[PDB]
């Protein structure tokens, strides 16, 4: 498995990008009843090769399971509107709606994502 740190108010994920100042930073929103997050662990996340990509990069994860106050406050902070979304924040803790994973991308997907829409590296 890729080593996630986890944020859950819109302030710890402004905080996680403010330490992350002048490195590449990738958020992904996850949820225990979401199928195709369950498959990007699976099967994209366990990529030899995709977790080498993804060696010098921040890595946060939101667990929105619940659907909560806080959990339903960042989807609308960060204009989400589904599951599974995968974030991609540049050095300036900017981030790039264009780079952005809106359903599943198998290993080889994601890698040629990474390769031609990854900020900050």
């Amino acid at each position: 498995h890729l080593n996630f740190t986890q944020i859950k108010t819109v302030d710890e994920l402004n905080q996680a990008l403010v330490e992350a100042k002048g490195k590449p930073v990738m958020l992904d929103l996850y949820a225990d009843w979401c199928v195709a997050c369950k498959e990007f662990e699976k099967y994209t996340f366990s990529d030899p090769q995709v977790q080498k990509a993804l060696a010098d990069t921040v890595l946060l994860k939101a667990n929105v399971t619940a659907n909560d106050a806080q959990d339903v406050a960042l989807l609308k902070h960060l204009n989400v509107l589904g599951l599974p979304t995968i974030l991609f924040f540049d050095g300036q803790g900017q981030e790039h709606p264009q780079a952005r994973v809106t359903g599943f991308m198998d290993a080889e997907t994601f890698s040629a994502h990474l390769r031609d829409r990854q900020p900050g590296l």
